[PDB]
């Protein structure tokens, strides 16, 4: 092999579809068990297969949809289709399109700069301390490049016209964007085609659209102020523990007694419920409309305080050491948190870095909240665990 | 905010100083419990505090010396040096060095493409399947952009020349390289001084030069056939059993026993050490030399196994139902591996993420380890909980 042949560079668009991992996540399945919404049991937890990579495709679009009600504080609505036969996905939200102008700077039409070239975001200017999921300026190229169709469609009153640019191709083919006068209510809409080749997929079966289905439903949980519709329909959820009653309401623990819940809003910015967990640790958690799939520090600031005070309880009953694993062994937590300029080791944002001096709110659990916690199974798991 | 104000672009090297977290980890500091080899003691845990970026540039820079034995088979050493008052880090290697000759295609040294300009590798034709921890093209640049002075000296018999270049000011400066008459034992040094601004430090403190000794003790327990040299001393690591021995051999379980540990070089490419854990599940593991420190498949793929047979052996003594989770709870695995074009979810390499079906081996753990398994105190504590 020549030197030439061994050593190579690659331009940032081969590195993406080359090296698809770290972007969006493999595009090879994965087998494992997760909650998703499916259409004959609803909200369930099971072994589901599915390719990360498209599962993100979608979510980075889903989150840019969320985002728009930082910039719009008047948003109200985002609506969610999916068509497995004609492989078409559409994500429609209101509140302020994006300026349908040229760019001084960049020579290209708004929606142009921002859905069809690289390193393109709201989000790079930190000063603003802003609580968007959006933080890299990839997620929209990358479905984009994802994309055998990626059609953006934006409406703004302010610059009185509308916008309309088909890319294809994997991004690598567009044409002249369609701009008229526009007076109306505001809107964008992303209608994507996922290239399902890239992830050796034939259709949208019902594993990846059941995993998309639930994502609506976290929005609809997690989004304040936001009503969600998935295939023209409304989801009858209206907020965090309205959700949360979806995985929770109905279940009993080992000895047939139902679980026990129990809710804090902390404050605007912190929502947070808990139950006992008799399958190890679980956490459903999200930062800024982001399912942290993986936790991080947002996590460990709420289970630590949670695990601080049934320490102290089972203390007063355990006159032998118990660990703060085995009290977290016995935890389900919830969290709904909006944080300021999070991090995240990945572009797929599935564990949250950023510490939590630097959240720009804290978390303090009432404690109200702690005697309810201390009343939910945990503590007499551990003690029965402490006869042992 | 004008439109130029709110929508901007970065280009790439803006980007990654902008936004270091998902190329080299958080640029602030974190405190968590971890293994590290203090002056003091040796390898313990305890709570250390380390800014994971600055970890990270010299990971990169002490992997790619470890990818240099997939080049050439005769490689036989590494040499790492840390000087915290000069802020001078050099990690060496002999085995072949790079060629010193213009890139026909790029117009510039070879050393100079592929650690001055990002995106440039010798990992990207994978068809060649390697288990070089190298994937991305970007390992080394990263080392470079963080630090204020970072050089590479090469030196390849091959093409009868040696080359220094140095840059400096995060790869923002650099000068004419010197390209010398070389006719000795190839090797190649690459000595950096990381930019600790960018870290919010004033010098390599104790914690973090704990943390990159460690990983050259974990570099002599991986890299089959490589010693390792630190600060100018052969470090007492002969393998990975020897390696692991750091950890347990003088450890006793909360009994007083001293912890019964199990092995198996499975073959060339799987080397798997357990015992158990009364602290949750554990894992110490590599791949291709990465301290893959979220774990990945390749942790799966092995502990399942594990778990599987030791389910059967507790139900032989359980005439209630005895759950997965319970079984890994008590487990402490230590894996070696070598994996074909390994896949992560980030440039950090801590999660690896590739389907055991893509591996390029298997790891068919024998009936012999699964018996020694059963009596390491793991089927024990799980009975006991039987009980309860
Ligand atoms: C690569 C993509 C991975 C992924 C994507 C996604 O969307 O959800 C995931 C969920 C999940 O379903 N949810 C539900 C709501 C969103 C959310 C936020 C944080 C954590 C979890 C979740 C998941 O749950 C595992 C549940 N355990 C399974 C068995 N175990 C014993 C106990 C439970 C694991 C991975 C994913
Ligand atoms: C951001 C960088 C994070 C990181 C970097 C690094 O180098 O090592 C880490 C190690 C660690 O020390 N090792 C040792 C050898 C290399 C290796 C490979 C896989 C897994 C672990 C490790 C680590 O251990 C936690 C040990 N538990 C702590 C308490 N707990 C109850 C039980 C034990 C956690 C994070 C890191
Ligand atoms: N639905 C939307 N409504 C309004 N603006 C949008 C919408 N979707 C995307 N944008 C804009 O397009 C930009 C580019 O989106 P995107 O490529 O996802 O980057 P990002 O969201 O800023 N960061 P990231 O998602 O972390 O890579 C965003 O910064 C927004 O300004
Ligand atoms: N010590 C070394 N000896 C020989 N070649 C080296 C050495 N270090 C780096 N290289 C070469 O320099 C290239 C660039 O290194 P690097 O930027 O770390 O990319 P990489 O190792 O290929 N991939 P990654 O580390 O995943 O970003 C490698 O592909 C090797 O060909
Ligand atoms: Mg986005
Ligand atoms: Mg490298």
């Amino acid at each position: 092999a020549s030197v030439e042949r061994v050593y190579q560079k690659k331009t940032q668009l081969e590195h993406i579809l080359l090296r698809p991992d770290t972007y969006i996540g493999s595009v090879e399945p994965l087998t494992q068990f997760m909650w998703v919404y499916d259409e004959d049991v609803g909200m369930n937890c099971r072994e589901v297969t599915f390719v990360p990579g498209l599962y993100k495709i979608f979510d980075e679009i889903l989150v840019n949809a969320a985002d728009n009600k930082q910039r719009d504080k008047n948003m109200t609505c985002i609506k969610v289709s999916i068509d497995p036969e004609s492989n078409i996905i559409s994500i429609w939200n209101n509140g302020k399109g994006i300026p349908v102008v040229e760019h001084k700077v960049e020579k290209v039409y708004v929606p142009a700069l921002i859905f069809g070239q690289l390193l393109t975001s709201s989000n790079y200017d930190d000063d603003e301390k802003k609580v968007t999921g959006g933080r890299n300026g990839y997620g929209a190229k990358l479905c984009n490049i994802f994309s055998t169709k990626f059609t953006v469609e934006t409406a703004c009153k302010e610059y009185k016209h509308s916008f309309k640019q088909t890319w294809m191709n994997n991004m690598m083919k567009t044409s002249e964007a369609k701009i008229k006068h526009f007076d109306g209510e505001d809107y964008t809409c992303i209608t994507f085609q996922p290239d399902l080749s890239k992830f050796k997929m034939e259709k949208l079966d019902k594993d990846i659209v059941a995993l998309m289905t639930r994502r609506a439903y976290d929005l609809a949980g997690s989004c304040r102020g936001v009503k969600v519709m998935f295939n023209g329909k409304k989801l009858p959820v209206n907020g965090f523990r309205s959700y949360v009653d979806l995985y929770v309401k109905d279940k009993l623990d080992e000895t047939g007694v139902a679980l026990k819940v129990i809710h804090e809003l902390a404050n605007e910015r912190w929502d947070v419920c808990l139950t006992l967990s008799e399958k190890g640790f679980q956490q459903i958690s999200f930062v800024n409309s982001i399912a942290t799939t993986k936790g991080g520090r947002h996590v460990d600031y709420v289970v630590d305080q949670v695990v601080g005070k049934l320490i102290e309880v089972v203390k007063k009953k355990n006159k032998v050491s118990v660990k703060p694993f085995q009290v977290k062994n016995h935890i389900w937590v919830f969290i709904n948190c909006l944080i300021e300029n999070p991090t995240f080791d990945s572009q797929t944002k599935e564990n949250m870095t950023l510490q939590p001096k630097s959240f720009g709110s804290k978390c303090q659990l009432s404690e109200k909240f702690f005697k309810a916690a201390s009343n939910c199974g945990i503590v007499e798991s551990i003690l029965n665990w402490v006869k042992f």
